[PDB]
C-alpha cells in the first residue's frame, strides 16, 4: 500500500533503509538493494550522508535493466546534507546526488536535520578540538531552495526530517509558502512513539516517517550500549510469539496500523525478506494499546556536541 502525500504523490508505507556504517564495504550496498528490490521493496530510503547513493542507483538501475521494474515503480529518497544548507548549494547538492545515482530525479528530497554545519567539503567539520562546526542558516530560506528543486522536476516530493513541532510551523507559517513538507522523517518506535509530533502532522496532512524502527543498529558512535535493545521488549516478544511473528515484525507493524510511514533496513537476505511479511498479518486494538505503553521517550541518537546545537530538534 501507499499513502498519498499532501503534493498528490504517492509514497510506499514500508521503505528500505539504506544506512551501512563505514566499516561495511560499499559492494554491501549494491547487493541488498537489489534483495530488497527483489522481496518487494519500493521504497529506498537513501542520502548524500551515506556514501552509497551510487551503489543504490546502480542497484535500481540493474533491476530497471532485468525488467523486475521500471523507474516510476521505485519510490527514491535522497537528503540534503547539513553543509549544504546555505540556499545557493542546495540545487547543486541534489543535482550531484542524482549524477552519483545516475537517477534523473528523486521521488523525495529531504533536509537531513535542522543541524546546519559549516560548508564545503567535509561531511563532518570539525575545529582543532575536534569539536563538529556549526553553521547558521534561516532554514526557511533552504526550503526555498527546496521548492525551486520540486519546481525544476528534480524532486517530485520535499520534505524533512528530524525537525520538531516549532521547526516545522516554522517552515508551515512562512509568508510565501508554495509547498508544505510532504513529510518527516523522525526516530520513531515504541521506546519513542512520537505520539505528540504524530497528532501534529496528522493534523497538517504531513506523513510521519519513522526511522530506527527496529531499535537502531546501536552504533557505538552514537548509542550508548546500555540503552535497552528494543527487539528484546518482552511485550515486544510476547506479542511477536502470540502471532506467531518476530518482534521486528511487530515494531513495523505497529508503525503501519498508527498511520506511520516505516523505514527498516536489513543488510541480511533473509531479514529483508522476512519484513515484507508486515504486510500479511494485523495487531488487535489491546495490542497497539499494548505497544503504546511501551514509550520512554528514548532516542537511540544522543550526541552530546549535537545537543549543543542551537537547533537541536529534542531541547
Ligand atoms: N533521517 C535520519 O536522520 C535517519 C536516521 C537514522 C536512520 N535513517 C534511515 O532509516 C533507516 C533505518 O533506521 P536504522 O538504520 O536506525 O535501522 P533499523 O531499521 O532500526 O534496524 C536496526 C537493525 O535491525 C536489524 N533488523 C532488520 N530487520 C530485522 C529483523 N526482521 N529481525 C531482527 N533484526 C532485524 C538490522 O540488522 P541486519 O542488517 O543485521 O539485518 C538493523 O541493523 C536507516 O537505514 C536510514 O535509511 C535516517
Ligand atoms: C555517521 C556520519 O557522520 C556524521 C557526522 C555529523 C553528523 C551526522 C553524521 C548525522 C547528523 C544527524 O542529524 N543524525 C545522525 C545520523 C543520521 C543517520 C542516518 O542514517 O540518516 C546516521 C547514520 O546518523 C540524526 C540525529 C542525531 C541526533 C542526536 O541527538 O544525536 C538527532 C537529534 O538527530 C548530525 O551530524
Amino acid at each position: 500500500q501507499c499513502v498519498k502525500l499532501n503534493d498528490g504523490h504517492f509514497m510506499p508505507v514500508l521503505g528500505f533503509g539504506t544506512y551501512a556504517p563505514p566499516e561495511v564495504p560499499r559492494s554491501k550496498a549494491l547487493e541488498v538493494t537489489k534483495l530488497a528490490i527483489e522481496a518487494g521493496f519500493r521504497h529506498i530510503d537513501s542520502a548524500h550522508l551515506y556514501n552509497n547513493e551510487e551503489q543504490v542507483g546502480l542497484a535500481i538501475r540493474s533491476k530497471i535493466a532485468d525488467g523486475s521494474v521500471k523507474r516510476e515503480d521505485i519510490f527514491y529518497t535522497s537528503k540534503l546534507w547539513s553543509t549544504f544548507h546555505r540556499p545557493e548549494l542546495v540545487r547543486p547538492a541534489l543535482e550531484n546526488s542524482l549524477k552519483k545515482a545516475q537517477l534523473d530525479y528523486v521521488d523525495l528530497y529531504l533536509i537531513h536535520s535542522p543541524m546546519s554545519l559549516k560548508p564545503g567539503e567535509e561531511l563532518s567539520p570539525t575545529d582543532e578540538n575536534g569539536k563538529v562546526i556549526f553553521d547558521i542558516v534561516d532554514l526557511c530560506t533552504t526550503w526555498e531552495a527546496m521548492e525551486k528543486c520540486k519546481d525544476a522536476g528534480l524532486a517530485k516530493s520535499i520534505g524533512v526530517s528530524n525537525f520538531n513541532r516549532r521547526q516545522l510551523e516554522m517552515i508551515l507559517n512562512k509568508p510565501g509558502l508554495k509547498y508544505k513538507p510532504v513529510c518527516n522523517q523522525v526516530e520513531c518506535h515504541p521506546y519513542f512513539n512520537r505520539s505528540k509530533l504524530l497528532d501534529f502532522c496528522k493534523s497538517k496532512d504531513i506523513v510521519l516517517v519513522a526511522y530506527s524502527a527496529l531499535g537502531s543498529q546501536r552504533d557505538k558512535r552514537w548509542v550508548d550500549p546500555n540503552s535497552p535493545v528494543l527487539l528484546e521488549d518482552p511485550v515486544l516478544c510476547a506479542l511477536a510469539k502470540k502471532h506467531k511473528r518476530t518482534p521486528a515484525l511487530i515494531a513495523l507493524r505497529y508503525q503501519l496500523q498508527r498511520g506511520v510511514v516505516v523505514l527498516a533496513k536489513s543488510y541480511n537476505e533473509q531479514r529483508i525478506r522476512q519484513n515484507v511479511q508486515v504486510f500479511e498479518f494485523q495487531l488487535t486494538a489491546e495490542d497497539m494499546k499494548a505497544i503504546d505503553g511501551l514509550d520512554r521517550n528514548l532516542h537511540y541518537f544522543n550526541s552530546d556536541s549535537f545537543a549543543s546545537h542551537p537547533n537541536y530538534p529534542y531541547s
